[PDB]
């Protein structure tokens, strides 16, 4: 009647969104298996005992795989959630390329028995992590929720498509289903603390990491995945959000949930793109170092840009995006820099 | 030919048409089933499989399984060795589809990313996948041939066979060393011309055909024709029966395809010709020498007004076509029947 289960809590977006659910007394559990996030000193992940301590509040944490459908069990039988927020999965564009099973296998799988597991439980109130990719090739700029999903340009995309398929077959089954399906853009950033941040298990596939793990010095240079696309100077072109305001985001998700709205889409993103090349620039800026680059071939998948329609998030759910670009860099610097290794090493 | 060709859902009504051809053909089938839609033989095979083997005088090797059985599937593929696999296995029921959605992804989708990983982890990189016309969503144009759009499914159904297409189009797209076959069968009808084995629907036939031949046999009491107000010749919905032999041998076809290392190679399995629901009762009431009674209902939810093939492709690059025609399907179906009035058993 409480709780609110937040899977793959442990990573990027998730770590911020325990945050700020604790923030405004609601009450997490967390689970993780750790696939992209770094094993904290203790029980708890790196991540999560650090929101333990900037909020003052105990996060409540299991580590295990959607996958298991034991565990998933157990743990819903020793709490009473009240909602589930879904951010556990693969997200990698240009990987999903060459590993479309293993993105079947997590996104798709992982989620089916999620979904099951609380249908049995009737838990049927979910936020999911649906993304931007759902458009495919963009037929126009900006996305608004009407543009037609599906087509998609990789794997990744489609598992995303897929899912929220699924869910609006769930949905339309039984009408006391109610699920906030959350496309969002590019977050980047990090909590203003900057304890916190993107930390990718590995080399990191996303721009903004790899640009701030370069201009720390832990990277010789950035590749730039082609400039020969229909943009402004060539490079791709995205939506980056606040990781702040995307996990904001998710408390006005659980509020429209209690109204019983049914099945409800919604885009999260700024509505203002950037080029990769832009973001170089800016957080070169920010971090008063040089960020060298270098011009590779086209990473498959990508499109050439990609923004937001943010108009319905805001009508609908009372949210817009209050940060921008600066800040985005300023935090993410922050971040690096008290963290030049991430969490751990 | 020491290699096997693993079948999965091959107890079930094509897939044992299938087993058939394979041995015949001189192939070594593995069947695995769970039964979920499958009768239990009186001994260990199920009774459609015992009957092929009487029918061949061959040997199928049989385990029960479900595919969702990951346990089960890694010992099978370190008991044998495949060169291909054959996926019949799945759910179809369409309406109970749209009431009951997870179990179709979990079946449908689950089941089968979990065969490709197991595969995949063996190194068994040949597939046929039994896919289906449904994934053209409402036909835009006729006849459908198979670059005509698809996705836009809607029912769970649908749409689980799409997303398979989408999984096995992507591996193929990363992994050249991959090669699938994606075959889009219309509507399977008929049986084997011993009438020994054929379609045996477990309660009451969700398909037209096996309505229609339990009707004449007098298991049901009369027919109900969905809508006949369509844009149709006679007004109700206009399909493409094909032989379930055929069908079959539409099968060896794609193993054959597979052995070109083809890649991605995507058909349909139709006859290119359409008939009405009024024109299966008739062509049915000829091949039985029996009534039978219909009533004109209500449209079925889904239902398009008319699906058809475009013979084409196939006929050119799989290298096959359905030789079997309306009366041979009819009375085959008959034949079957007749002999078991309540499908299998003893
Ligand atoms: N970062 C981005 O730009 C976007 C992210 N998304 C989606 O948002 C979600 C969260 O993304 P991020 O936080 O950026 O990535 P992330 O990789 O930091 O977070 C995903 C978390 O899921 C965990 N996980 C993975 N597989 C799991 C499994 N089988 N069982 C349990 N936990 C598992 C990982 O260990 C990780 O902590 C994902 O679903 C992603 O696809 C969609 C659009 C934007
Ligand atoms: N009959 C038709 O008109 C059409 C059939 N298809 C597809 O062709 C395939 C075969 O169709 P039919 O022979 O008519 O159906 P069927 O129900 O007789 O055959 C499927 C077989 O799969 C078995 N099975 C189900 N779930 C299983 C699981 N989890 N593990 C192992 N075995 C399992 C069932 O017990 C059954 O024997 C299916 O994938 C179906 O969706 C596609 C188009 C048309
Ligand atoms: O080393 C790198 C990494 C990225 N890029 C480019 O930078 C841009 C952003 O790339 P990336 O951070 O990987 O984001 P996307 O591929 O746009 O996808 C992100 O944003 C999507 C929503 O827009 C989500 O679906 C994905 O999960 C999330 O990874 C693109 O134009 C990339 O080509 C480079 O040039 N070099
Ligand atoms: O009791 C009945 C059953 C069917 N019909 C009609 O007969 C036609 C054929 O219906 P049915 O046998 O259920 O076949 P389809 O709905 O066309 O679907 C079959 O063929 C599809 C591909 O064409 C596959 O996706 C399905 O799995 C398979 O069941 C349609 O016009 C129906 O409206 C009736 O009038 N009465
Ligand atoms: C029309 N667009 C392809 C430039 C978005
Ligand atoms: C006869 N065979 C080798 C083609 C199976
Ligand atoms: C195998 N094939 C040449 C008949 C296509
Ligand atoms: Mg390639
Ligand atoms: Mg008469």
């Amino acid at each position: 009647a409480e709780k609110v289960l937040v899977t793959g809590g442990a990573g990027y977006i998730g770590s911020h969104t325990v945050l700020e659910l604790l923030e405004a007394g609601y009450l997490p559990v967390v689970i993780d298996n750790f696939h992209n996030a770094f094993r904290g000193g203790g029980s708890l992940p790196e991540s999560l005992r650090r929101v333990q301590e900037l909020t003052g509040r105990s996060v409540e944490f299991e580590e295990m795989d959607i996958l298991d459908q034991g565990a998933l069990q157990r743990l819903f039988k020793k709490y009473s959630f009240m909602a589930v927020i879904h951010f556990a999965g693969l997200k990698a564009v240009g990987e999903s390329v060459q590993k479309p099973l293993d993105y079947y296998r997590v996104n798709l799988t992982g989620t089916i028995q999620l979904l099951e597991i609380m249908k049995a439980h009737g838990v049927k109130n979910l936020v999911f992590s649906s993304s931007a990719t759902v458009y495919g090739n963009p037929q126009y700029l900006p996305l608004d929720e009407a543009h037609p999903t599906g087509g998609c340009t990789n794997p990744y995309g489609k598992s995303k498509f897929f899912i929220e398929e699924m869910i609006r077959d769930l949905c339309q089954a039984d009408k006391t289903w109610n699920a906030v399906l959350l496309r969002y853009f590019n977050p980047t950033g990090a909590h203003a603390s900057g304890c916190i941040g993107e930390d990718p298990q590995g080399i990191p596939n996303n721009l903004m990491p790899y640009v701030s793990q370069v201009a720390i010095g832990r990277r010789e240079a950035l590749n730039v995945f082609g400039n020969d696309y229909d943009t402004e100077d060539g490079t791709g072109v995205r939506d980056y959000i606040h990781v702040v305001d995307l996990a904001k985001g998710h408390i006005a998700a659980l509020r429209k949930l209690k109204e019983q709205c049914g099945c409800r889409i919604y885009n999260l993103g700024t509505g203002t793109g950037y080029s990769v090349l832009q973001m170089v620039q800016a957080m070169e800026k920010a971090s008063g170092k040089k960020i060298p680059y270098k011009v590779v071939a086209r990473r498959e998948g990508d499109v050439a840009a990609c923004y937001a329609n943010p108009s319905l998030a805001q009508e609908e759910l009372g949210w817009t995006a209050a940060l921008g670009l600066d800040r985005m860099c300023e935090d993410l610097w922050r971040w690096q820099k008290q963290n030049p290794s991430g969490f751990g090493t």
